């Protein structure tokens, strides 16, 4: 579910944020990832967006330095915008004042 | 009908619709809720599932089966449900969102 491809993208993103993938270190390559469970070896080209977005760089490819922080703030923005509300605000609907 | 195959079991979605009606006041304490049979035929739901949803509400003391009257809303139910919602959110939800604003700095 989801256009594939955020599944690899997000999985990688969460991998950096969890420190499973470390800054300035080789990631897995396309073969190993397509083999990982299964993926079309292209459609593993989520490695595209991460190149574009400066998460990873070009042997092998590595997580860029400053990558995790860029991703984190990028997560705060989203969460605060599209996520934090509807919970807020449904804290008030029920019970509140963290205790 | 009631559009689903979202993340939850169908009987849980139905159970939540009856709970909402009780909380909104559409059904009050002592009042008779629709029969399992009425819900099944009307909304075209599996009777076994409907019965499962009602039994869940029985075990929770939300409703009671009565002699000739059918299924009625038990007393104190609306508040018991509100507290339940609050509690379920607190233990089974609030943390792991916690626990989120942790992973990224926050108030």
């Amino acid at each position: 579910k989801k256009p594939i491809y955020q599944q690899l993208r997000d999985k990688i993103v969460e991998a950096i944020i969890d420190g499973s993938y470390v800054e300035g270190e080789m990631i897995p390559s396309i073969r190993k990832i397509s083999t990982e469970y299964q993926i079309n070896p292209l459609t593993v080209s989520a490695y595209q967006s991460l190149l574009d977005d400066n998460v990873i760089e070009k042997l092998g490819m590595l997580v860029k330095a400053g990558a995790r922080q860029r991703l984190l703030t990028q997560e705060k923005q989203y969460f605060l915008k599209k996520q934090w509300p509807q919970i807020k605000n449904k804290l008030e609907r029920l019970g509140i004042d963290l205790k």
